């Protein structure tokens, strides 16, 4: 078994570049706010070090923090739907039929997605968009300030992601 | 044994059609939110799987979200009546004598009725309205804003559900 | 083996001199807030004691309040920068990727930050700047009141600190 | 602990940057050409983890290739010189006193350079022409030998501190 | 199950077409001298049996033979270039990056290029597949009597390997 990865990262939620989303009043429910295509690409580490590699396998985890204050009250849907179904025809209902975790912006911990659908990961080359499994998140629930004149108000948030422990990587590949 | 539920449908929860509701102000304690009568239908999976089937067996858990802010105090009954029991002479202080549980506007997290009664389930079939046991939820406690000029405010909520692991299908039936 | 540490001082947390730190809404993000190098001097306890000594070794743990109350959200970011990484390179994206951990302005409960990086310690001598791990703290979120007109709010903050239980001293010196 | 780079360096050999030199005919006796700080920065994997990680620990194994028609006659002389000593004032002769070793430009088989078993100010590695190269009867002068060299990590090589990718 | 192809093919080799290739002293090193995509191509009577099955499996031993006297001074380096990494700005610093082969243009007998083992593959044109290039990697240097051009030709034959053989049956196109 050959693990060039490093164990504190594994242990460790580093941002993601691209991560950070913001939510305002304004947003119609149903609303795409990020669709961010998982990948290594996501992590500021693993990103320097896949230019090694050109396979990879395994999950990553992603967490999101949303910058919330009182006196607003939202739920945001995240579900990664499997590729080739990003279409018109997706809508609130619909979304949480894939795997999701229901969120609320007033929440002061970060939420975990449960990625854990490994699935037995059968191959994922860097040069293509084939099983590109993707996160988009969408405004379940219409924001509202409850009256607080708070209407200049956006829920700031962010999303980090840290590697599986099962991650690794199958061949090596000079840098460019 | 045959179970031909996939094991991942009983782990997630999934919101059920036409089971947004919506709670305002002005409305008066005791009145009936939504009045949805439990069954597969709820779930949008096993209602594609149902048309197989005509008989079930088993219960099915459901859980609501109230996506209330603060400054704003109430608390809503969940009563899953008896079907027979639906009249006039229904009151707040007659519902909590069936299983209920006690919610709050301002919680933050999933609130899961113990709908545990298996009593030794009969049986169900898909074309009539014996003992579809209902389920009710009625503004337990006046809804008031507190003097925070939120008047204009709707605590959105929302009603998942999972099937039991101990649900299953007896006869099959063609498509329709 | 000599400790020569009461066990009281190893566990309870006694506020640093200069550790208290405020935050105003005209805080751009990313500002620093606070960059205190990590000592002995910290702890108003092992200051009077390390005039014993001259070279010391271990780590010390560090935890942060914030007397914040509700109606402004941010966030906070503290990051154990490694000596000689100090310069405008730095960003709040970057300053992740060390050790650190994500705070609420509106959390009620102190934060500790995972300064467990042992790393074999080598040697710290109380006369150079060498190897001095530094604690930098900035705002990671903007912050923002929820239009609740309290402009005129500045979220104080104190951090405390005691001594690890592997804490240790090896020369002894005259007082001075 | 843990060893980040694959086991398929420290088997195989791979060429550095800035490797490259040529053993010209029109050069003085003595004269440097290929000089090496031995760093991690040589093979261009390893350079890639100095990008990311900080603290490396260990050695490497260099190996140097000559293309020699089996002909012209000459020698080169390697000599890793501690650091510090090394300066511009630097003798063929004073070099010799470190250890080194002798090779012919006709040698098929490379020569394995002696590393001693071991961060800046590190051990450092020079070389210079040794003997005057001469064709000795192919009456040409245009005649160069090309000289590439490879590093390859000794199965001891391990980093130490963890740094975000610069 | 049951292997077509006679033994006496296995035993021998047989020229690719367009196998040729020539290094010249003036031929400055940075120039590459041929590209090769291994299969079933390669080989004529492999290329015949593509008809009778759309699929086939198995490697190909590659052995490359270089014809020079004892004067010349050279060295020519075979690299291995993963599928989708070929690029145009190919130079011969990073081509020793993956696995290869140290071979002198003064060698005698006939060198055997070592190939990674491995998957059934159909006859379109999958890219996926293991690239073969070769790159001069010191220039041909004369120690003579100023030889004005002495061409240095090589030519390179691939036999099937004893592990290939076909699993699909397709009739003749």
């Amino acid at each position: 078994q050959v693990n060039p990865i490093d164990p504190w990262i594994i242990n460790n939620f580093v941002q993601a570049p691209q991560g950070e989303f913001t939510i305002s009043p304004n947003n119609t429910p149903g609303d795409v706010l990020f669709d961010l295509s998982l990948g290594p690409h996501l992590n500021p580490f693993l990103l320097h070090l896949s230019q090694m590699y050109n396979g990879w396998v395994g999950n990553m985890r992603v967490r999101i923090m949303l910058a919330g204050c009182a006196f607003t009250a939202g739920k945001i849907i995240v579900s990664c739907i499997p590729p080739g179904f990003g279409s018109h025809n997706l809508t609130i209902a619909q979304a949480t039929l894939f795997p999701h975790v229901i969120a609320d912006v007033r929440t002061l911990d970060p939420i975990e997605v449960p990625l854990e659908d490994v699935r037995n990961v059968l191959f994922h080359n860097n040069d293509r968009n084939q099983q590109t499994m993707r996160l988009v998140c969408m405004l379940y629930t219409p924001l509202r300030t409850c009256g607080g004149t708070g209407d200049s108000f956006v829920v700031a948030g962010r999303v980090m992601t840290c590697p599986s422990p099962d991650f690794n990587f199958l061949f090596l590949v000079p840098p460019t």
